[PDB]
């Protein structure tokens, strides 16, 4: 089997990305979130917090003839943003893209915290990383991936977002007309429960190469790309009048700058950001600071490869026996 969803920018500034799933049956379509950063598939539902729903779509487990309880079974989940959510669980089915999982657990949200419930356009998480970090208590469950990757005609999933215009989520195929050039492959280790891998470097602007070894993780759940405070000192340098603002909280640069390009390396292969993927626009509405695409990675413990990198690429997250990832141009 395969599934293929297009995927659409929350706003526009690409500060996420959401999905149509289908849940139940009958269908209750949701716009999820896929987050290749967490493994936990929650939503808006009918056992939300009245006061904590505010303009989204909700899953009705009662509605759905295909519901069922999964006794006893909790989830509560804090993402690195310092946003939370918690609930009980349904097992029910749920379609994305032409794709059918029975018996996926989907995580109902009695609570979520206050940047979930202002954001009316995503109605809850699909989590794509490992299902060693999946929530679910006392008896973990799997992601949707892993659920159908036994099923997928190839153990792979794709992720091709766009730049302030719709991509694609594709499962079981990998479609050759949507990359230039040949994709390029680097290891992963999955030992923290994410897709993990080691850059190989990176370059600014049109400046040299700099061979010097990231490790970080594709997370399609991160706006930003964050990288070690030398690369990104490297890179804000480069900007007339950027700086590091304590009080906005990272590099903010003149909204009347042009921005010079990152490059980042997968094995012998590079991957060009332009410029102006790395403009999130003013830091308030109407101010001439603008808020940087490429922020330090110091305060968080781990380097963040987010929608910023992932855009500028096609990418194919491997989960055979031995999951690799795979990187080209588009």
């Amino acid at each position: 089997s395969t599934g293929s969803a297009t995927t659409t920018p929350i706003d526009s500034l690409d500060d996420a990305y959401i999905t149509p799933v289908q849940i139940g049956t009958p269908a209750q379509t949701l716009n999820l979130d896929f987050d290749t950063g967490s493994s936990d598939l929650w939503v808006f539902s009918s056992e939300t917090t009245a006061s904590e729903v505010d303009g989204q779509t909700i899953y009705t487990p009662s509605k759905s003839t295909t519901a069922k309880l999964l006794s006893g079974a909790t989830w509560s989940i804090s993402y690195g943003d310092g946003s939370s959510s918690s609930g009980d669980v349904y097992t029910d089915t749920v379609s994305v893209g032409g794709l059918t999982v029975t018996g996926q657990a989907v995580e109902s949200a009695k609570k979520v915290s206050s940047s979930f419930t202002e954001d009316s356009t995503i109605d809850g998480l699909l989590g794509l990383a490992f299902s060693t970090l999946n929530t679910v208590s006392p008896t973990q469950q799997k992601t949707f991936f892993d659920n159908a990757k036994a099923s997928l005609d190839s153990p792979v999933f794709t992720a091709d977002l766009g730049y302030h215009a719709p991509g694609t989520y594709n499962f079981g195929f990998i479609d050759t007309t949507a990359y230039t050039g040949s994709i390029t492959y680097t290891a992963v280790s999955t030992k923290q429960g994410f897709w993990e891998w080691t850059s190989t470097g990176y370059a600014v602007g049109s400046g040299t190469f700099k061979s010097t070894s990231i490790d970080g993780i594709a997370d399609t759940g991160t706006t930003l790309l964050y990288l070690p405070a030398t690369v990104v000192s490297a890179y804000w340098a480069q900007v007339s009048g950027a700086k590091s603002s304590s009080s906005v909280g990272g590099y903010v640069f003149p909204c009347s700058a042009t921005l010079p390009s990152f490059t980042f390396g997968v094995g012998s292969a590079r991957i060009v950001i332009p410029g102006d993927y790395i403009d999130f626009g003013p830091i308030s509405t109407g101010s001439s600071s603008c808020f940087g695409g490429i922020q330090s990675s110091a305060g968080i413990g781990i380097n963040i490869f987010g929608d910023v990198a992932l855009k500028a690429a096609f990418v194919v997250f491997n989960g055979a026996t031995t999951p690799t990832l795979g990187f080209a141009s588009k």
